[PDB]
């Protein structure tokens, strides 16, 4: 499934994900918008080392969810990848909150270092009534 912007806003609203350690709805709306446009189907080989990202984050299988094929999986979220190209995103929402729990947090994601960090990211959510 492919969300509206305002439409991802309010469903990671109801799912949590505004403030959750301390990371603002706009910010996770960046780290979706650049890692899959907003899109559950979406799925990227690494040839370089056999992982694969999955759905709307982008979470990868050799760390978090299991796809069976990757070398070295450790499937930290206990989850099949399978999981993660669903259009109901409660359980990509469960292991991205599972992510952000290490250390680094939301910088865990490359993605959001590169297109979100110190910028100005409310565009994200204005006008979605969140």
């Amino acid at each position: 499934k492919v969300f509206e912007r305002c439409e991802l806003a309010r469903t990671l609203k109801r799912l949590g994900m505004d403030g959750y350690r301390g990371i603002s709805l706009a910010n996770w709306m960046c780290l979706a918008k650049w890692e899959s446009g907003y899109n559950t189907r979406a799925t990227n080989y690494n040839a370089g080392d056999r992982s694969t990202d999955y759905g709307i984050f982008q979470i990868n299988s050799r760390y978090w969810c299991n796809d069976g094929k990757t070398p070295g999986a450790v499937n930290a979220c206990h989850l099949s990848c399978s999981a993660l190209l669903q259009d109901n995103i409660a359980d990509a929402v469960a292991c991205a909150k599972r992510v952000v729990r290490d250390p680094q947090g939301i910088r865990a994601f490359v993605a959001w270092r590169n297109r979100c960090q110190n910028r100005d990211v409310r565009q994200y959510v204005q006008g979605c009534g969140v």
